[PDB]
């Protein structure tokens, strides 16, 4: 038991984002990039040479949240509605409607299942065939849980969480919810400021690209979406 390393995401380029679009999902998935968003509720494939989507699918009134990708499908959660989407195929369809209690902020896939956070301190782990819940972990910094959890990654051995209205994202233990890490990601927010006004426009949206494991982050209606580097801090 130690300190949770501490991290700083350095901006290493920044792509246009749409400024109408409230990411609540973000995630790489067979070659491509895809987005996540409620109102309106969409899936999106985004392109790193313009806001304007290459795909959409729009959900209409559907509060679309979370987003997985286990390399095959797609799993995207919505906020209250209980609606999980499965998606398969290239443009992604929709094949499967699955519901279940709670609400869907995060969503993610570790270890053949997937990983849901909804907004409290709590990791909920679900069998991707039919969402039944198989267990839970805490999330806890410093032995302390942590409220707010939101769009999650997992890649690099963790789960890396957005907490909603904060620039710190979490790496978390997947196995125990114990936070190894915290990064410091407020020059994304400083650097959007200037931009933004609705005061729903936050920090959320983290994807892993596998094949060369670069970092991507984003916020909701924010005018970019920032390529990373997370720097140990000492
Ligand atoms: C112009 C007003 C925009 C209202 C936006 C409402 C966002 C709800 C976000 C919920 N969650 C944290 C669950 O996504
Ligand atoms: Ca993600």
């Amino acid at each position: 038991v130690q300190e949770p390393v501490r991290r700083v995401a350095h901006i290493i380029r920044e792509y246009p984002h749409a400024t109408n679009a409230f990411t609540q999902g973000l995630v790489f998935h067979q070659g491509h990039f895809f987005e996540s968003t409620g109102h309106q509720g969409t899936l999106r494939q985004l392109s790193l040479e313009s806001a304007q989507p290459v795909w959409m699918e729009r959900l209409g009134n559907i509060f679309a949240e979370g987003l997985a990708s286990d390399g095959e499908r797609l799993y995207q959660l919505t906020w209250t509605e209980g609606l999980l989407f499965t998606w398969s195929g290239m443009p992604p369809q929709r094949e499967r409607t699955t519901r279940y209690s709670g609400e869907g902020w995060g969503l993610c896939y570790w270890n053949g299942k997937l990983v849901r956070s909804d907004g409290g301190t709590m990791l909920t782990f679900h069998e991707p065939d039919g969402f039944a819940l198989v267990g839970a972990v805490q999330v806890k910094l410093r032995g302390q849980p942590v409220e707010l959890i939101n769009e999650l990654e997992c890649a690099n051995g963790v789960i890396y969480a957005n907490i909603w209205h904060s620039s710190d994202v979490l790496e978390i233990d997947p196995a125990t919810g114990t936070v190894v890490g915290v990064i410091d990601a407020s020059a994304l927010t400083r650097a959007v400021a200037g931009q933004v006004t609705n005061p729903e426009a936050v920090l959320n949206g983290i994807a892993v690209e596998p094949g060369s494991g670069r970092i991507f982050m984003t916020g909701k209606l924010w005018p970019r979406l920032f390529e990373v580097r997370l720097d140990v801090v000492d």
